[PDB]
């Protein structure tokens, strides 16, 4: 069992390359300093076939990420949509997950940026969100606004995401909470964090928390079902006595929260809100509502 | 021009594969999160051949870097040791580079490392020294001691040194001085720094800087000529008032610092202690001296 | 003598005799802190005596005791109910009430494993709203978010508070202003505060205490057509600003008319604080039919 | 099961009463504010006799912390020595555990004519697993960290309620920096090449036991540096342990998951941990001012 | 020279010569920096030459010598009156000009008490490339101001020291101006600027904590409203600088200068953006009495 | 009263100038930005003569100073060792506090063409609190950040921070203020050093956020020869309340017993052995009673 090695096409510098040919050489220099970005797409089963969710808004954070790091994309948008799209439909997937991937080659093992060749990669394969999860807040602290690039999701910087998630993990829990350098509630491991209070949505603002596509969805859908939500600093212990909370991202979508640092979350189990929110979500990533269809982006 | 078309042999997870043939998958877990453990080690021509500077405390770092990041190496020190040694032999060179680099396999693409396969490479290769280097504070603040391990060599920590060095040579300078969260100065973008004041040596705290083996080497080659070495928080522009300043590391072995953000340090030129301190770490390093034959280790 | 008193205290599910509710010497809550208390009011109404937001005292006790991880054995409704017999069965006309919970003396580890949850309620019975209080900037930083639990009431937090009063005191002010460790306003010593610039209103966004007093203030000067905007406020944004008052339980609207020497506006009550402190009095003293929800009759 | 409905005398105010009558108002200030200070004390069985461990130094400490929080202390510090050995002899304890507590009594109820009380109650591994505590250590403009305070241990109590629904025996504090400050009621040490390291005292304890560790690692020919520590210089360290009066010295054989060392006690730890307890009772006659005779 | 000219100077309720208006070298202001001070602009309007916002910058003057516990012995409708008369009596058609409020040189210790407070307001006769390509930015390494060692709503003298390092290093390395991080590390003003910039028609700028409260700011906010456009005031990062569409400085002496590079990224096409131009026409159409409305920010002088 | 209408002479720009000639443009743009940096100087009457203490480390520092500020001194530090003596000189001064201070003249006025200038006044030298501890209160307000401000350098504009918390101090009774850092650990006083004793072991905060002070810098050497341990470490605020002495040392303070810290009592609330010695120490030094360290007393005539 590896992830090398399956059938199918990875879209690798303008060509669509057979999954076991896409390599790179050992010396690649993201490998070995981080200099990178990346996405997390989802494409979607729908009743008018394959559709991928919000691939503009995703083609144009990765874009937006490669800019702040100084990276040139060899392609335009257009390119990189069409390349996603492709990515799922040559592989003739139903649903699947995207990792598009702009990296630095091998091409030498300084430090300085001059002399590396951009390389672009495109792989798409194919009660958590019923009961509720449990959390543990990390005792890692979420990345710095001046240390690392917050509002680019940059491949070298996840470490702190998989620290804290281990951390959670052989803590008994499932996901982490993170907190900023301030110590106020930032993100899960990889996921954006709402809570609700009295029917209100609250939520962090975006500071330190990576601004997340399915948590700008959840806004978006939040005032279209006439909720109220607001984005301030949340505490920890805000968290604790919250009527319901739950992370958003690409790949956990609506995942419900149960439990905070052994705190209970109003009832335990997955709120009305949560329900409302998730059970929206879902039948507009799949289709199931003609709603948004701009956000569905057909790949055959 | 490229790292990867290259002639000779990388140390590729017990074989000794050609250098073309040492790829990986473009879906590398640290290629896309970061995740793995490096080492920067020289190989020096001395009189009796040439030798590797310094080798167990390179691979004793690298098992430590490993440790913090609980990736478990699947081969002992002994084995590393021989096999860093095998990558410079093997090449027929006289004076190498040697970049052992430990990174996870290509099994999962989640943050969790269950399932996550080790590898381990060992790949090998062959007037600022004089002059000294104009230097510029970077705007980029150094790693957290609590969001980063700053213990640990990892890959994806490089982010923030290949920002700060961008913006550095951006600005028309060598180098970035790097700033810890609190304001004080920490290291180089990827060395350590020291300022003399009345012919006492300065250094920052091992805090948010890396703990330097050219660092170390320095501090006994500065008490073995008969010099007041004191570690302690240092300020930028106590710097500009330092008489002299250098930048240790192993690719920068003893560098100058003769003008920091337009102030110029002390006479702009390589100072008498900076002058005797690099003849001595030169000496060392290619058996020029005699004592510490223990940290020059034959390859041959 | 806060224990030498006539009247009864709600111990445990019972009305004792106030001098016989008593604790032992080693209570752990008495040696390290973990506990919860409230501060609630009652106040003489055309119906009675009536108790302010009643309901959102007791919800504020059980989630501050859920932040701390303690079981209160008891509902709200008994708790609520425990709260009105303290000022009933006490005779009071208006009164200061005092839910406070505790953990027993079953332990002295650093651990709650066996520790009993014991619940108290205690009742019992002008320049400065007219001319304004003199306040010093506290040099002792208020609490951090992440060190301790800042939404819950918690008895060992106010350590803090009263070494920032005492300094106040001792400088010749009144009240101490508390800066979180960023540098920005956050509260008084035990009172949120608020200023007045331009005729629109400015408080500092919830380091603090997200305070019931608080809250009404907000729906008063709403009521009132007042814009009133929730930010990081500065120290020096307080010494410019026209109006400075304190909002609390027990000190209800006290205006603020001088900050690290700094006159604010005229160094007396302003109108926008007239208002709200003229607005707060007639909502808890039942002037106004308005709000009845929020005033509970004792009976 | 209590710790009130006991047998034996508590030092209270002067006299001697009964451990079931002693007994404050639940209306007490310290009870609703946190103002207090106090003292853990710990008393050996020595070939003289039960000697209480460096009863000055804890009885200074403890006028100390009142001075911080500028609580004045109704006795000298002579009674309160002496207090703290009656304590152990009218309760008949061949060696003890001694908790001097000051407090505010049950007088006002503002947060400014309070009195002061003072109470003196006495009773009778291979390494632990240590998890980082995601709370933040005490901050030393926030709380005075050099006095030991009653209300300033919820930070204690979350951190190891968390460490140990987290699997783990004892949390490990972070200062508001981020380094390493200390464990859940314990001074932290680490050793690295046969060196001792400790964090610089910035929002540390200044622990009794960590002072007296300094100085049975000079006497047995330790080198001991104090300064900034990381949290991944604990995970590469060779050897760890927790130095507390009740823990005396605790060995740490993982933190995070991360081995430290060989997993177990360490040679140096070892040492330093039969040095304390040879020191505590009384086995040379090094230190002998150190332990008080409590008859 | 700003000393050897010809001109006059309002110098505590007087009219003196501009080479008279002179101070002794031990003025208190001179070596501890207290004191305040404000930037004001006059334009050529259809009506004459106008002071721009002539009531908020004297206002402003006056709050942060409050904040100093400095007493000015004047008020405010004196030190409007004298603001017009440093353009006035120097026949100036479009000025700068310098309400400054500081200590004598009464006594040399750190205490106020015994200082006696004098103003001076000078006026004197006013890069447009810039204003129209944009100019090159580079974040300062030096962290801006703390909003409890500084007092960040006066606008006090010896605070600049801070501004002028950034600047100096901005230049040094090739850029025109700086990028001032707070000490969380967002972003909040230029060395002398405050900062905006547009994402997706959307108006951003840093909230009004450790930045000064920029008239120029709070009148962008006001041509921005009446122009349709949604503004939000939030924390900013440096990385959301550089891939925002536009960004723009605001200030006195600034007016809208477009920024067109961050730290050697882009912003954007690289040149002056469509928001950004309308604010600037927007501006300059009010300052110079173009546009008829806000007669109350066009004092004539 | 003031401190320009006086007698005498102030070196200014190479030649001595009457006093009340010794002006400068009230558009000198050090007093509209703070940029600029000085030096505090004392004469003592000693044995030998009227002697400037450790002229040489004063001087030095300047330099230091205009180095970090990137600020050029048109003199140099031989001419100046000679213009701070004939400061003293040329007025007869038996004893005296000396104010070398470097600043931009009145060339432009943006944050380039600026002229440096130099004066450098002298004038004749509170005995109770000497000899038996003053009263201090921490300070509100956060002492200088050392990325915000250069804490290396004496520079002008920074100490408004001093002033502020020194009226701070003063409005709430006491003498002098306790400064600490961003991080709440103790710096110095409002323009003071600051030392504790706890056991006969000297406390000192580490040259972190604080000033180098050259007489804390004259404590080391001297609490060295008198055989004290000295230990530089981070200090707590509660720190000071258990210390057994506390003192303030600068170049105006000399050696200031502290009895009281936030109304917490110091020790006996008296000046204690230590403080007594090295006070005894530094005077003895300055005053040339003790013929030790000749070259840190250089004669005036």
């Amino acid at each position: 069992m590896s992830m090398a090695d399956r059938d199918g096409v990875i879209w690798y510098d303008g060509e669509l390359v057979q999954w076991r040919d896409a390599t790179t050489h050992v010396l690649t220099h993201t490998h070995h300093y981080g200099m990178g970005v990346f996405e997390g797409v989802r494409a979607y089963d729908t009743p008018q076939g394959t559709a991928i969710f919000r691939l503009q808004a995703h083609t144009d954070r990765l874009f937006d990420s490669a800019h702040i790091m100084n990276m040139q994309i060899p392609y335009s948008r257009d390119e990189i949509n069409e390349a996603t799209r492709a990515a799922v439909r040559e592989n003739n997937l139903e649903s699947a997950y995207i990792r598009p991937m702009v990296f630095y080659g091998s091409e030498g093992m300084g430090l300085r940026a001059s002399g590396l060749k951009v390389h672009v990669i495109i792989a798409a394969w194919s009660e958590a969100l019923q009961q509720g999860i449990k959390v543990r807040t990390s005792s890692f602290t979420r990345h710095h606004v001046n240390i690392s690039m917050t509002r680019a999701k940059s491949n070298g910087a996840y470490i702190n995401s998989m620290l804290a998630l281990q951390e959670a993990i052989s803590g008994g829990a499932d996901e982490a909470m993170m907190l900023d350098p301030e110590g106020y509630v930032a993100e899960g491991s990889g996921e954006n964090i709402f809570i609700i209070k009295d029917g209100v949505i609250y939520t962090p603002e975006v500071t330190a928390c990576l601004n997340g596509i399915t948590r700008n969805t959840i806004l978006t859908l939040a005032a279209e079902h006439g909720f109220k939500l607001v984005e301030k600093r949340i505490t920890r212990d805000e968290v604790y006595i919250a009527d319901e909370a739950f992370f958003t991202g690409t790949a956990a979508e609506v995942t419900p929260i149960r439990e905070v640092d052994g705190r209970k979350i109003g009832a335990g189990r997955r709120g009305p809100v949560t329900e409302k929110l998730q059970k929206a979500y879902f039948d507009l990533v799949s289709g199931k509502t003609e709603a948004h269809a701009e956000w569905r982006t057909l790949v055959k």
